[PDB]
């Protein structure tokens, strides 16, 4: 067991151990706050969450637990994955507090990208990185679900993490402009695919600097989606199990689908063609990550070879119903049992 020391970071005592120095807030992070730091012991530079309150509800502790088990999981170069996860506590009885350690990354894609059309080069290199984590996520059964430019870090060799997998949802805000639109409006059992259709709103924003459906509401960015892949066919309209859903879809005039040529006005032809295989209404038929990073766009980058695979993931604790204690107990096991990654 290390020794520890504790250290007040914004009126919260932080109780590390002293491997971990120079801890500066960094800002917030999913459920915590983040504080950058250096990892003497390895000579990284991380990031390190102190969750707040991880058991003060069952609802908390089961996603304390969620988290832990799928950073614990991921090990991939695109995929942010856990250096270290620790606690002050020397038993399960005074087990109160949980520290995730994790690479530092220097800035997220949207504070780079923001209101900037980037090069055709650039635009291949940061998709084709996103699309090989995608592809690895995917092969688990993991679904990110949130992917946006915010939840995308980079380095300065713009090297690319995935990371972080209502009123917050509500108006013009970017938390809704990336999702499909059957996640946005709950249209059916959703699968991976969502995924995709992120991918491709990120994409076509790298490549015009501009937001592909920056919706006012819900509805508004369902008409910018609607007017660009045209509104569904019956084959589709059968799929939307939400039957609400799928009346209202009819309501509206049919347009057919735009010519991405049009859309995206002098962009690479083979980037319109990804983006049409990407942006595809119904998600039975959009391309698939491995079948993306195959495509003829990444040419420069694909290696069959270099794209892997996850082991399996077993999340059969999702259908599992468990007092505070037990997924207590449960993290306490995933947190005495980490091993670090070589
Ligand atoms: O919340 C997190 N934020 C990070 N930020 C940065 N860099 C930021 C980017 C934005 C900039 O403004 C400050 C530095 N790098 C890595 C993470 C990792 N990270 C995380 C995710 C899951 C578990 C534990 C953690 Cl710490």
């Amino acid at each position: 067991r290390p020794t520890f020391y504790r250290q007040e970071l914004n009126k919260t005592i932080w109780e590390v151990p002293e491997r971990y120095q120079n801890l500066s807030p960094v800002g917030s992070g999913a459920y915590g706050s983040v504080c950058a730091a250096f990892d003497t012991k390895t000579g990284l530079r991380v990031a390190v969450k102190k969750l707040s309150r991880p058991f003060q509800s069952i609802i908390h502790a089961k996603r304390t637990y969620r988290e832990l088990r799928l950073l614990k999981h991921m090990k991939h170069e695109n995929v942010i994955g856990l250096l270290d996860v620790f606690t002050p506590a020397r038993s399960l009885e005074e087990f109160n507090d949980v520290y995730l350690v994790t690479h530092l990354m220097g800035a997220d894609l949207n504070n780079i990208v923001k209101c900037q059309k980037l090069t055709d080069d650039h635009v291949q290199f940061l998709i084709y990185q996103i699309l090989r984590g995608l592809k690895y996520i995917h092969s688990a059964d993991i679904i990110h679900r949130d992917l946006k430019p915010s939840n995308l870090a980079v380095n300065e060799d713009c090297e690319l993490k995935i990371l972080d997998f209502d009123d917050e949802m509500t108006g013009y805000v970017a938390t809704r402009w990336y999702r499909a639109p059957e996640i946005m409006l709950n249209w059916m059992h959703y699968n991976q695919t969502v995924d995709i259709w992120s991918v491709g709103c990120i994409m076509a924003e790298l490549l015009t600097g501009r937001t592909l459906f920056p919706g006012t509401d819900h509805i508004d960015q369902l008409k910018l989606i609607l007017r660009l892949v045209g509104t569904p066919g019956a084959e589709l309209l059968k799929k939307i199990s939400s039957e609400s859903a799928r009346n209202y879809i009819q309501s509206l005039t049919q347009m057919p689908k735009m010519n991405f040529a049009n859309v995206f006005i002098g962009a690479n032809p083979l980037a319109v063609d990804l983006l049409e295989k990407m942006l595809v209404l119904d998600s039975d038929k959009r391309i698939t990550a491995a079948q993306a990073l195959a495509h003829a766009y990444f040419a420069q980058y694909h290696d069959p070879d270099d794209e892997p695979v996850a082991d399996p993931y077993d999340q059969s604790f999702e259908s599992r119903d468990l007092l505070i204690d037990e997924w207590k107990s449960l993290t306490y096991d995933e947190v005495i049992s980490f091993v670090p990654p070589p």
